[PDB]
């Protein structure tokens, strides 16, 4: 091949072109997202239950969708949670890997065998099943800003007329209404009622007949009569459109023939389906839409498709209806990936520039310049190749393979240009020559080299893609690497570079440059007896050696480790929990003081907020709030005290402040499902039908236990609510079939009253809507009121409620937990300060092992994803080492010899080690690959001082330590070039500010400490590994002065 | 230990064992040898 193409220099470009074509256009078309997806996929089971109670919804609607949960494949777990909205949630979480698809199709195939079953209630709300990530993609906001629409208005606005096209777009797994839609609003007055008679029974009926879509069938409809000559439609009943004919609807007709009608007992307007979620926009009325990715989407392109179906709708808008933007996950990666394009870019502005520095002929650099580019691109077309994604990892990939891949094209350059500068030879048979002496050493380094990733290509689990991304990506790189060595590189030498002739490397006819030369000259003297003076030493500079050997083993064990950083994405949340039994008003109280503060107190950082009354991360309840907080750009926010985490904190200890209120802002981690990293999930179960009381007591037990060890836990909290008072009512059997009140009327009547009650459908404006009955809310707030409420007996009787029951107050669960099939409680807690989470889950599993008799217990979430084995890197480097080894071996032809190189190692990690260290960061996976990288090249450049040394001994015949000074540095100025050029090169992500700096930052700080130590300290390590390890294993005719 | 009759253990393992095999890594269909208890209203039609 290199002769080929040295001789066919457009052919070379033509490859060369062809492979940047294939590149830019993967970039045109590749996924582009901040990680590889490790996230298990994820169904959801949601259904209601007007009006009910938690304990009605678990043994009514829950239990039974449960126990029809069998046979599904690669379930890991089954969650749930009833509670006294009426609502259900259950979550199915399956194993990373299963088809999201098949895994949906298997739960409702499961569901519709439980569906008969449920209530017909339940059913007509309707039960949905979803496949989606569990927090928020983006949060669209809808504001009015000629105030000429109010919350109410908003929020149906938006339900009917943004919802279902923003639910049926591709990506988008599951949608939040901030609001609710509009429904006819039956409001009923007990007075009113027992005056006329009347019931909500009555009520119901008169609607269902009343407000009615009849099929009526056609005149001269087929079958016909011979000679029909008219067809057409019979047109009867259709439903009603407006509250003047919900109200004229006739209930009956009096004595004396007077009319009663419906709005002769209750009050009828458009009112929400639902009245808990109420939704501020800097503290003006807002609706919107909480939009969740569905499982396995790509975020940025389904973010797209929601802007593009947005724009859609506005035309068309109402006056001052404008869409606002509280929170959005995904312009954090765009900006952060393409942050990272902007130092890959630089990075090789900067290799350039330390190329011309050394190579001073613009030619000669511009060769190893274009060799990057067209690696790269290749590169990215492998990555296509294999289905991966644009990501952060695999972006530093590209940044962290251009030591590797330069290091080829200047072995070709420089070789050619000193092949020229010590005979005679024009640059088209120099290179040949040239080519012919080091493209098997191209070819074999590489393998060597690839061997250092290779092994780690293989991880397991969800931490296992992160690697295999990075490790693909720099040995794909590699490859391209040898590939445009071989082709491109002998073709660009061949054509672009200029002759010499004369044993050349000019002193004198550059000003500044000239200069540097003639200092590197006897530098490199001043340098060469400093080895031939550490050579004549040995004995204890081997022992600095082991002392930088137990220091790097020292400074390893006390760095602690963790998986992935946080970074600040512009965006946070703050969740706010009342006690159960908490008013509506109350939770808008604690939300505005939380409000309040980001607007005055985080002026310089805060943007916006995004307010919600209602709605939680467990779910709704009027005790339950949460605020979407988005900050201003990166830019406008300089220094630690402006970042999320310091934002976050300061919250948090502000609202600590406030009087009978969980609130707290908090940084969502890295990746999410993955937990903060102290963080354990904990499940309590009851395991013999011993019941909720019980298990209450047993949590109580633990978490008391638990308390009194904050030398090992700390924060271990229960994560659900405390039982609440609630309003017992019995209803007497035997009063009932006495006074002939039957028992369908009283549930109707109590329930449709204090609960409401969803009739039929009506059509409001072209949509179909709900109809609902309910008392109007002043009859339906204090216990007195029950006896309001009368019901007809069959005599014609009307009797108060107060005749036929009795009542109490008692304590319930207002949100009944079940993991597994089986009642739970989950327990959140952190390891305590110096501890770690394993040993935190140890104490956890004694002390729930004391617990009575019944209760078990299981871990889930983050604690079930690292008891699934996490610990496999020592294993994989020491593969990684042993092939390296081995590899070596084939290079030299020798089983020692490797050693020298081997050596080298821990010269790179003291350094990685130390500068994670001093600048605080930790053994996270930004950590683990700049770690090889930095080994990589720090075997690269050791690897070719040896390569001299031996061939300077076996080919010239040279003797030991004579032959390992010239061996030394000729090669010097080469590993200056290549480390330094590096060096410089991942500087622009050390002093990376901005979107995605905190990964940029950190994988940064560990190649260079590395580099810089690795490199400075091998330049006089590497000359004593050699000549140690040629004498410990003899030959011992030879040293001293062979020729042959 | 003569507790347990067999109607008695039919219904300790559909109630407490057979869902969560049933849910178990690999498992497909799973049949149970006996019966879960319910209420059992056994009439009289004289007295009826
Ligand atoms: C040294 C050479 C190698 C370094 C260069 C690598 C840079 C890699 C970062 C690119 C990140 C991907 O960003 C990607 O950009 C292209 C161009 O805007 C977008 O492409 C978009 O605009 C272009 C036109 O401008 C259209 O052809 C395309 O239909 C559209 O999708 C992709 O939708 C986006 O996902
Ligand atoms: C060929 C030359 C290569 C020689 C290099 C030899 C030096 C060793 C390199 C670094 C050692 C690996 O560092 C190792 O990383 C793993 C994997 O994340 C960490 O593992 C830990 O990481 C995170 C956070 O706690 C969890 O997801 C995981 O469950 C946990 O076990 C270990 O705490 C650490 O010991
Ligand atoms: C050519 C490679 C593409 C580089 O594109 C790079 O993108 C980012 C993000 O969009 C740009 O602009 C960025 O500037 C500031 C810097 O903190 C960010 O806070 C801001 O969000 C963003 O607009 C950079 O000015 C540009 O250099």
């Amino acid at each position: 091949m290199p002769n080929f193409f040295i001789d066919r220099p457009i052919f070379a470009w033509v490859i060369a072109i062809i492979i940047m074509l294939a590149g830019g256009l993967a970039i045109l078309k590749l996924p582009v997202a901040q990680y590889p997806t490790i996230a298990p996929p994820a169904v959801t089971i949601s259904a209601s239950y007007p009006g009910a109670d938690a304990k009605t919804v678990q043994d009514t609607v829950t239990q039974v969708i449960e126990q029809n949960m069998n046979g599904i494949d690669n379930l890991m777990y089954m969650s749930s949670n009833s509670d006294s909205t009426g609502t259900v949630q259950i979550t199915l979480t399956f194993e990373s890997g299963t088809d999201a698809d098949i895994a949906q199709v298997q739960v409702q195939n499961k569901l519709q065998l439980a569906m008969p079953l449920l209530p017909q209630e339940v059913q007509q709300q309707g039960v949905s099943v979803e496949k989606s990530s569990s927090s928020f993609l983006m949060v669209v906001g809808v504001i009015n800003t000629d105030g000429t629409m109010t919350q109410e208005d908003i929020s149906d606005y938006v339900a009917a007329n943004m919802k279902d096209a923003i639910s049926r777009t591709s990506g988008v797994g599951d949608v939040q209404l901030f609001g609710s839609q509009y429904a006819m609003r039956i409001w009923m007055n007990p007075n009113e009622l027992n005056k006329f008679q009347l019931t909500p029974v009555d009520v119901i009926t008169a609607i269902k007949a009343q407000n009615a879509q009849v099929a009526a069938g056609q005149l001269g409809g087929t079958p016909p009569v011979k000679g029909q000559q008219l067809n057409a439609s019979i047109i009867a009943q259709t439903r009603l459109t407006s509250t003047e004919e919900f109200g004229k609807i006739l209930l009956k007709v009096n004595q004396d023939g007077s009319r009663v009608l419906l709005r002769d007992v209750a009050k009828i307007e458009l009112g929400g389906e639902n009245y808990d979620i109420i939704a501020e926009f800097n503290g003006q009325p807002a609706s919107g839409l909480g939009i969740k990715l569905a499982t396995g989407a790509n975020a940025l392109d389904t973010a797209a498709a929601i802007r593009a179906e947005l724009a859609k709708m506005e035309p068309f808008f109402p006056s001052g209806l404008k869409i606002v933007y509280p929170y959005d996950t995904t312009p954090f990666v765009k900006i952060s990936i393409h942050e990272v394009v902007k130092t890959l870019v630089e990075a090789i502005i900067l290799v350039f520039l330390v190329m011309y520095l050394f190579l001073q002929n613009f030619r000669a650099t511009l060769i190893p310049t274009i060799a990057v580019p067209v690696v790269l691109l290749g590169t990215f077309a492998v990555l296509a190749a294999f289905g991966f994604s644009i990501n952060t990892l695999t972006m530093f990939g590209m940044v962290l393979a251009i030591g590797l891949l330069v290091d080829d094209a200047i072995v070709v350059v420089e070789n050619v240009e000193r092949v020229m500068a010590e005979e005679g030879l024009p640059p088209k048979e120099a290179t040949r020559k040239s080519m012919g002496q080091i493209q098997g050493a191209l070819v074999g380094i590489a393998m060597v080299l690839s061997a250092v990733f290779v092994p780690m290509a293989f991880f397991g689990g969800s931490t296992g893609a992160i690697y295999r991304q990075f490790s693909i990506t720099i040995v794909s790189a590699m490859a391209l690497s040898v590939l445009v060595a071989l082709i491109l590189t002998p073709a660009l030498c061949a054509t672009m570079l200029k002759p010499i002739a004369k044993g050349d490397h000019g002193e004198g006819k550059k000003g500044f440059f000239g200069w540097f030369n003639r200092m590197f000259e006897k530098s490199t003297h001043h340098y060469t007896d400093s080895v031939g003076g550490i050579l004549r030493s040995t004995g204890r500079y081997l022992v600095l050696y082991l002392i930088i050997v137990v220091g790097m083993a020292y400074l390893f064990v006390r760095l602690p480790s963790s998986f992935l950083p946080d970074e600040d994405q512009g965006v946070f949340m703050t969740m706010v929990q009342l006690p159960a039994g908490a008013t509506q008003e109350r939770t808008q109280k604690v939300l505005n003081e939380v409000t309040h503060y980001y607007l005055t107190k985080e002026k310089n950082n805060v943007e916006s907020v995004f307010a919600v009354n209602g709605f939680g991360f467990a779910g709704r309840g009027q005790n339950t709030g949460i605020a979407f907080v988005s900050l201003k750009d990166w830019a406008d926010r300089p220094g630690e005290e402006n970042k999320v985490e310091a934002i976050t904190m300061r919250a948090t200890r502000a609202f600590s402040q406030i009087k009978d209120a969980m609130v707290f802002a908090f940084n969502l981690p890295a990746i999410v499902e993955l937990g903060t990293a102290t963080g354990f999930d904990f499940e309590l179960i009851d395991q013999a039908g011993l019941g909720h009381e019980k298990l209450t007591q047993a949590r109580n037990q633990l978490l008391a236990e638990a308390a009194k060890h904050p030398d090992m836990l700390t924060s271990v909290r229960p994560n659900g609510l405390e039982d609440t008072p609630q309003f017992k009512i019995d209803i007497d059997q035997e009063k009932a079939q006495a006074l002939g009140v039957s028992i369908n009327d009283i549930n109707t009547t109590l329930g449709a009253a204090w609960g409401g009650s969803y009739v039929n459908d009506f059509i409001d404006r072209g949509r179909v809507k709900k109809v609902y009955v309910m008392s109007e809310a002043k009859y339906r707030m204090l216990p007195d009121d029950i006896g309001d409420w009368y019901v007809r007996a069959a005599d014609g009787q009307m009797v108060p409620f107060s005749a036929f029951s009795s009542s109490r107050w008692e304590y319930g669960s207002p949100r009944l937990e079940r993991y597994n099939g089986l009642p739970s409680m989950e327990i959140l807690g952190q390891a305590a300060p110096g501890k770690s989470t394993g040993e935190a889950m140890e104490l956890m599993e004694q002390l729930a092992s004391k617990l009575p008799t019944g209760v078990g217990y299981d871990w889930t979430g983050m604690s079930y994803q690292e008891r699934l084995s996490g610990n496999q890197a020592p294993s994989l480097y020491a593969i990684s080492l042993i092939v390296v080894f081995l590899c070596l071996a084939a290079l030299y032809e020798s089983w020692s010899i490797p050693f020298s190189v081997m050596l080298v190692v821990p010269l790179g990690v003291i350094g990685a080690l130390l500068a994670a260290t001093f600048r605080g960061l930790t053994n996270d996976v930004y950590f683990q690959v700049g770690l090889l990288t930095t080994i990589g090249l720090s075997a690269k450049n050791a690897i070719l001082i040896v390569e001299f040394a031996k061939d300077l001994m076996d080919k010239e015949g040279k003797g030991l330590i004579e032959a390992t000074l010239d061996a030394v540095r000729m090669a010097l100025r080469p590993i200056l070039m290549t480390s330094l050029a590096f060096i410089l090169g991942v500087m622009p992500l050390v002093i990376s500010t901005g979107a995605g700096s905190g990964a940029q930052n950190a994988v940064g700080t560990g190649v260079m400490g590395g580099m810089v130590t690795a490199t400075v300290l091998a330049i006089f390590f590497v000359p004593v590994f050699f000549v140690v390890v040629r004498r410990r294993f003899s030959r011992k005719n030879e040293d001293i002065e062979h020729s042959h």
